[PDB]
């Protein structure tokens, strides 16, 4: 491999998993490509926002040596961020809606962040709301907040899609990716789009998230589902989004382990649900492209393989 | 990265993190490289052993397509097996002690193995011996007993120790590494001896360990630790061995998260502390090398961070 002195140096080149009829139910020359996110040094796809933000704000002048990010999170964003603020010594304060993953907040901790919890409840949008009050009381803080930061679809499109299209080439038929904040499926949608203007775009969320028109609601999915309709999808012709629930979910998270030794979260057998249906609904020969983002060994403390 | 249709393809070629001055108390042009192991698909250095054992298996005759794999295991080594059987289909049972590692057994049944526990007070040899039972009484079994069998270390003089002297040369002063069963070790330092036969040789050890002389006892590192002396041993010429206390051992496992933000368990921790150790005494200029086992992530429910 490589010799590294910083573990930024191993974020990003992940392989790339290919599924055909031998694996699961998928039409005869169909496959679909799962790209590994979790295999990044952090645990997840959030690993290449961190570097993105942190290196923009240095050259945008938004992050200084005196500067404390603040941002709320479900998780991973935190410790991508809180890992890659080590190389430069940043403080970090992390907004969590208290339960979210205990192990990710240990994680983050671990890696010098504080953090502080809201009512769960309250949402994702709560914790949006305190990390604003916590920024205007510290001095020269900085606020990502990727909820609504045109550079969140900005790391994507500039880092994961590339080398997606490095292994691939243009031979895809469909991207499928869940959504949280929208960054990962939009930068990513719009690099692929500009290359190949006929792919198909589907989003995915859990059984409780708004995009389809539905009530919101809790759902044990972790990482995916909106409260809010993401700023990111405007310019974007999306094909359609898929709810995905609880039980299917978690059931295809557990089929990853058991058949193909991935060890992936609750998000990842979302997202790989959500492509065997789109390549059940596409011509024999079709390349459905999809992400994994976390690994599951942070969910071991909730159900998952249960 | 690579297009994988088993998550074996992913197994090894991890990459080495390089410690200098700037990082840690080690003299001017001195380093210190740990091999990243937690990088594996199963989180640690043991699927080496599981790949390699099930390979030679196949190429023997001891195994074949309608083996079943039995192994008494505190985890590492189920995980390993677990992961690799899934490319030829193989069922694996695993004796675990009840208490020892519960998300190691998540993990393992999450793979498709059948677990069976043994009381906690009959420690790792109350495994041992069920796990013999089962094998007279399995038609086509086959029992590694991976804490006597010389398959152990051949796996690592046969795997990882080529791939270090490709990444770092023959510019190698020492190896300090954590003994367990002693494989990792004894394999690893075979190969480097014969390649750089000035290399010294260091094996560490929690208190609590009987190599330096020291009273047996428990300890909360966990994976290395011996109450008797390893069968792999008896023709290497070992410099010495170094006793890790917990606290030294959790306080630098703390350290590499909070500086470096690797996520390894307390026997890299103490891994490290030992080459920090060994460093400290060789002339400037000295390289030493280590390794480091697993992932942190399986042991956040016993507080490992705090
Ligand atoms: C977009 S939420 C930020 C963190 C990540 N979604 C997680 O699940 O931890």
């Amino acid at each position: 491999m490589m010799i590294i002195t910083t573990m930024q140096d191993a974020i990003g080149r992940t392989p790339v998993f290919k599924f055909t009829n031998k694996d699961y139910p998928i039409p005869l020359n169909s496959a679909i490509y799962a790209k590994l996110e979790h295999l990044n040094p952090g645990g997840s796809v959030k690993d290449r926002l961190g570097q993105y933000l942190i290196g923009e704000g240095f050259k945008t002048g938004k992050i200084t040596s005196k500067t404390t990010i603040i941002e709320p999170t479900a998780g991973n964003t935190g410790i991508a961020l809180a890992l890659v603020a080590i190389k430069h010594h940043l403080k970090t304060i992390f907004v969590v809606p208290e339960k979210f993953s205990t192990e990710k907040q240990q994680i983050m901790r671990a890696l010098g962040a504080l953090v502080i919890n809201t009512p769960t409840s309250e949402g994702i949008s709560g914790a949006i709301k305190k990390s604003k009050e916590l920024a205007e009381s510290i001095p020269d803080s900085y606020l990502p907040l990727q909820f609504e930061n045109p550079d969140n679809p900005a790391a994507y499109y500039h880092t994961l899609a590339p080398e997606i299209v490095q292994e691939l080439g243009t031979n895809l038929t469909s991207f499928v990716a869940g959504i949280g904040s929208g960054g990962t499926f939009a930068g990513t949608a719009r690099y692929l789009k500009e290359r190949i203007p006929a792919i198909r775009l589907i989003g995915v969320e859990p059984e409780g998230s708004i995009l389809n028109g539905g009530e919101p609601g809790p759902h044990e999915i972790e990482g995916i589902g909106v409260e809010f309709i993401p700023p990111f999808f405007e310019n974007l012709d999306i094909d359609g989004f898929e709810t995905i629930s609880d039980e299917e979910g978690f059931s295809y998270t557990r089929k990853l382990a058991k058949k193909n030794g991935l060890l992936v979260g609750s998000s990842s057998g979302a997202a790989f649900v959500a492509a065997l249906k789109e390549a059940q609904r596409l011509p024999e020969g079709s390349q459905v492209l999809t992400i994994f983002p976390d690994v599951a060994d942070r969910y071991l403390s909730k159900g998952i393989y249960l």
